[PDB]
């Protein structure tokens, strides 16, 4: 990810809302999926100011570079080789850390000695059980955070797993991502571009309307992107 | 540093007291300098329990691998490539972070592109002004935290700065160190050994009574080191 662009994202338990992490700040967006009533609810503002529990930690100093909602008001956040499980309390505004900060390889042992050990580019919550897809360069992992294991017991290339990404900028990786409130729809970001994808746990599907520009799709981000 | 051995140390504002950092825990010690009557004041205890402002940080998780006092009830602490200025508030147990957690080359930018950038081995407070000696492998630096600069133009080898360490387990580095309450005496740790040294911001040091065993010098730490 380059300066100013979306480096992390996750879906809120609050309907039709998502947190986007850029540099060392965040934006809370009502990304209005399936309509055009998008609006920025909060931000741009420092992670250290927004989520005070993160203020005097690595996440509050440097921001957050990968994430994904788990369940309820919880989400895993990453910065380089460290990660944390947080409660981002969207109603009470009373964020707390639940786990860590801990090295990725240690919260997720199966990642030790892989490309994810030193860091993760992007991730999103599967609709399926406790499954998660994570991306590092052109590689991706599918995990189960309840069993804390790799579902596909093998780390495979993105094109092997996302044919819709072949001959696109996403074939080689993503800046950030997040699962929509819209069942089985996923957003992938990369530079000033986004891909709205429809997935299905049976390997093969589609990009909806090709690769477009983030600010064309969400005019409310017009001069927030790049930051 | 091998597991169970002293990984960091700094001198307390309270007379003849010091904090020794071992694994993910620490000991508070009346180390009794120039006299005897050593006594363990607290611990061993997880850093995350004794210092709660650090509980949910990389320090609470992994411990401290390098440190040095500055002035008052403050100190710089380290863990790999991250550091933080803390208030250990010895009178009240109400430690708080004052700065960081943050990358070393970030707080001390002259360490950028240096052997110090990825981590520091040991450090001690100079009696002179706001100077500090830091060691990594077999070399060391002399910085000033007031001007936040390097006093010594160049990173020098240990044997060059410390003749007394020639042909000693210390010329290849140390695990930990701290300045004594007793003027210009410094303690250096390596495995089960230690050198009590008489420095003098200059050229000619001397190891008082040779290299000895930590537990023979501090009988109180005898069922504790190694941990
Ligand atoms: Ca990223
Ligand atoms: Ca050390
Ligand atoms: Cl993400
Ligand atoms: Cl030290
Ligand atoms: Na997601
Ligand atoms: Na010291």
């Amino acid at each position: 990810t380059k300066p100013g662009y979306i480096n992390a994202a996750f879906r809120s338990s609050k309907n039709n809302e998502a947190y986007f992490f850029i540099n060392d700040k965040y934006v809370l967006l009502d990304y209005a999926p399936g309509s055009s009533r998008d609006k920025v609810l909060y931000g741009p503002t420092p992670v250290r100011d927004g989520f005070k529990s993160l203020n005097q930690t690595i996440f509050g100093s440097y921001g957050i570079d990968c994430s994904f909602d788990t369940e309820n008001n919880e989400a895993f956040i990453f910065y380089e080789n460290f990660c944390a499980l947080i409660d981002y309390a969207p109603h009470s505004k009373k964020d707390k850390i639940i786990l860590g900060p801990k090295k990725i390889a240690d919260v997720f042992p199966f990642f030790e000695g892989t490309v994810f050990e030193s860091g993760i580019d992007a991730a999103y919550r599967s609709t399926r059980g406790k499954e998660v897809y994570l991306f590092k360069g052109d590689q991706y992992a599918r995990i189960d955070y309840g069993s804390n294991s790799m579902v596909n017991k093998e780390i495979k290339s993105i094109s092997s797993g996302y044919p819709c990404f072949r001959n696109t900028i996403f074939e080689s990786g993503a800046d950030a991502a997040f699962a929509s409130h819209k069942t089985n729809e996923v957003y992938f970001f990369k530079d000033d571009h986004y891909a709205r994808v429809k997935v299905t746990p049976x390997x093969k599907l589609x990009i909806m309307d090709g690769v477009r520009e983030i600010v064309d799709y969400w005019p409310s981000l017009k001069d927030i992107v790049p930051l």
